[PDB]
DNA sequence: CCGAACAAGCATCAGC
DNA sequence: GCTGATGCTT
DNA sequence: TTCGG
């Protein structure tokens, strides 16, 4: 964290633009700037120095000069004073409350945590569970707990069907010492891009994890993506572990490598790689890499037999998961 | 100058 | 009900 | 807000 003050400032600006201004491109620009500065291996001495990095333009360069001179950004100082901005920023911290609902809640006088708790019947299901576990979902998961969670998930999936493969992705697969949640990629030979030979493949796994009281709540659930809540079991007389967000993604087995690339991330790494794919004439999603035709319409999926194959297509040298934490 | 900026699953809603 | 747009999320 | 053509 050579430049943690700068990257925190840019992250706070990004969140302001997303949550309050609902300006998604500004949000992305600030986040890209913070990510490129975060990996820059020198302590930044001037905006001009920072402007040399891709993603830092004139306006962010100027803010970095103000920050280095004074330790503060007046723009941010005033955003923190604004009650409506501060209200909206808080409400979006609840899972399921985004920029639109936060502002809508604002027009109704429902601001504080106390307000939300009094008006549970104004919340959809996702928002209600996000409020229920508001405190817990702000805590990080130590890697040691991620390992215990991995063991439960993999073993419970094995008990349903030994042919399932469950892989923990996200920051865990990138080797992080702590994670914000648990991301589980799931495959089964019956589900490929060619056929679905078994129904309920994701459901059966969700059900088993509920039976053993690992999964405790559901935020959303369809045939290939589960979003919910889990909790490690605690010993006698021990305080309970925090409840944790879990995401499970069932991916066609023949498309595992595109799937595990997507689900390992980071999010900014994915955006950067997909942007580069487009410049190289390809489009990458969690399923396939496809060439872009002369008019820019995706062609047919290219053959992929490793994560590295995807990097090769777009002429990037391979990056291990630990080096994708952008 | 100015168009593009990653891609998509699930929940919800409007309109038919 | 279906379709398509939108919100929220990964 | 930034970049690329
Ligand atoms: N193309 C894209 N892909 C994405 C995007 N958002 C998330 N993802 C992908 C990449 C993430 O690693 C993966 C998990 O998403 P998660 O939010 O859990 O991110 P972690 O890397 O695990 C940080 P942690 O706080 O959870 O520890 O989902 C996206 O906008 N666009
Ligand atoms: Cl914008
Ligand atoms: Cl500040
Ligand atoms: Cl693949
Ligand atoms: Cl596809
Ligand atoms: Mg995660
Ligand atoms: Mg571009
Ligand atoms: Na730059
Ligand atoms: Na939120
Ligand atoms: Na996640």
């Amino acid at each position: 964290t050579l430049n943690g003050g700068i990257t925190d400032m840019l992250t706070e600006l990004a969140n302001f633009e997303k949550n309050v201004s609902q300006a998604i491109h500004k949000y992305n620009a600030y986040r890209k700037a913070a990510s490129v500065i975060a990996k820059y291996p020198h302590k930044i001495k001037s905006g001009a120095e920072a402007k040399k990095l891709p993603g830092v333009g004139t306006k962010i360069a100027e803010k970095i000069d103000e920050f280095l001179a004074t330790g503060k950004l007046r723009k941010l100082e005033k955003i923190r004073q604004d009650d409506t901005s501060s209200s909206i920023n808080f409400l979006t911290r609840v899972s399921g409350i985004g920029p639109s609902a936060a502002r809508k809640f604002v027009d109704e006088g429902i601001k504080t945590l106390e307000d939300l708790r009094k008006n549970e019947d104004k919340l959809n299901h996702h928002q209600r569970i996000g409020l229920k576990y508001f405190g817990d979902f702000e805590k990080r998961i130590p890697r040691e707990e991620m390992l215990q969670m991995q063991d439960i998930v993999l073993n419970e999936v094995k008990k349903v069907d030994s042919e399932y493969i469950a892989t923990v992705c996200g920051s865990f697969r990138r080797g992080a010492e702590s994670s914000g949640d648990m991301d589980v990629l799931l495959t089964h030979p019956s589900f490929t891009s060619e056929s679905t030979k078994q129904p309920k493949l994701l459901h059966q796994v969700v059900e088993q994890l509920q039976k053993v009281h690992f999964i405790t709540d559901t935020l959303s659930k369809g045939e290939t993506k589960f979003m919910g809540v889990c909790q490690l079991p605690s010993k006698n007389d021990e305080k309970e572990y925090p409840h944790r967000r879990i995401d499970i993604r069932l991916i066609p087995k023949d498309q595992y490598y595109c799937g595990v690339l997507y689900f390992t991330g980071s999010d900014i790494f994915n955006k950067n790689m997909r942007a580069h794919a487009l410049e190289k004439g390809f489009t990458i999603n969690e399923y396939t890499i496809r060439p872009l035709g002369v008019t820019g319409v995706a062609g047919e999926p290219l053959p992929v037999d490793s994560e590295k194959d995807i990097f090769d297509y777009i002429q990037w040298k391979y990056r291990e998961p630990k080096d994708r934490s952008e």
